């Protein structure tokens, strides 16, 4: 899953006509064109690659459009790293078009951009077309914008495009899923190729095994949290290296678990009897 983004920043139409030859608003005729200028908006078509591009549909990969951005000619804020942070602090840009997708990104594509005159009527009317431009190319998912320059029969266009994966999605297709977690099913983070990177203090496939504190006697103890050393029954100490004497032992010692060797002049099972 990912997104296709397109940013329009410049359009120039000196005469203020349509692709047919007539003026945008007024008469129908093929001095200038007057003061009622073109009410310009943009339509975006995204489809499969074509060695010889056709100005056709359908838009197999997606489509979008903007409202009226300006008149016959106008300038808008371009895209870039500086502009990406300026948007993270904020309604949203009119000249930005976002086309989300769920399929695997095929890297190759064909982009068609159209400029239209608006007359406050939804009815399709092919005679309101100002300019149509097309670009067949190749792009990979990254947060860097790429600039494109178009000069058709009527208008000049300037725009930037880029592709980004959704969150928890990686690889050049945006189709590899990896989400960081820390529960019974693993303790990992994701890298750039959607691979599992164990958190500090863990190992294993799914990062399910933990590293015990350095020096832990792993024949007498283990760990469930990284960096600890909990002893099995019968052992004690920081490294689980010391035996535990017989339960109740007082003046006795062990070398192996559950022993209780009495000191001199001490008797009984627990070495608790004074024999003086
Ligand atoms: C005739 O149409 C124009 C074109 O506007 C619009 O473009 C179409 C292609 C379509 O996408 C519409 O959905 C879209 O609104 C109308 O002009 C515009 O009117 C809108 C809302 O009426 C304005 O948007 C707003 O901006 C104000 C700040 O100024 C903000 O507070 C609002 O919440 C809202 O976002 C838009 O700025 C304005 N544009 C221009 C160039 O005038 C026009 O109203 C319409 N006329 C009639 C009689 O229907
Ligand atoms: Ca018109
Ligand atoms: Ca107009
Ligand atoms: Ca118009
Ligand atoms: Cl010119």
């Amino acid at each position: 899953m990912g997104y296709f983004e397109l940013q329009l920043s410049a359009l120039r139409n000196v005469n203020g006509e349509l692709l047919s030859g007539a003026c945008c608003d007024g008469d129908g005729r093929t001095g200038g064109c007057g003061h009622d200028e073109c009410d310009t908006y943009v339509r975006v078509c995204l489809k499969e690659y074509q060695a010889k591009v056709t100005p056709t549909g359908p838009c197999s990969y997606g489509h979008g459009a903007t409202p009226v951005l300006g008149g016959n000619s106008f300038y808008l804020p371009p895209a870039g790293a500086a502009g990406d942070r300026a948007r993270a602090r904020a309604d949203q840009d009119p000249g930005l078009v976002v086309i989300p997708f769920q399929f695997a990104w095929p890297r190759s594509f064909t982009l068609i951009v159209e400029a239209w005159d608006w007359d406050n009527d939804t009815t399709p009317n092919e005679e309101l077309l100002i300019e149509r431009v097309s670009h067949a190319g190749m792009i990979n998912p990254e947060d860097r914008w790429k600039s494109l320059h178009f000069s058709g029969h009527v208008a000049h266009l300037e725009l930037q495009i880029r592709v980004r994966c959704d969150e928890n999605y990686y690889s050049a297709t945006c189709n590899k899923f990896c989400r960081p977690r820390n529960d019974f099913f693993g303790h990992y983070t994701c890298d750039q190729y959607g691979n599992k990177a164990c958190m500090d203090g863990w190992m294993g496939k799914e990062c399910k095994e933990a590293v015990c504190k350095q020096g832990c006697n792993l024949l007498h103890g283990g760990c469930t949290v990284p960096g600890e050393c909990r002893c099995s029954y019968g052992w004690q100490g920081r490294f689980c290296d010391e035996c535990v004497p017989y339960p109740g032992c007082v003046h006795g010692s062990c070398v192996e678990p559950w022993q209780c060797n009495c000191e001199t002049n001490w008797g009984g099972l627990l070495c608790d009897k004074d024999l003086n």
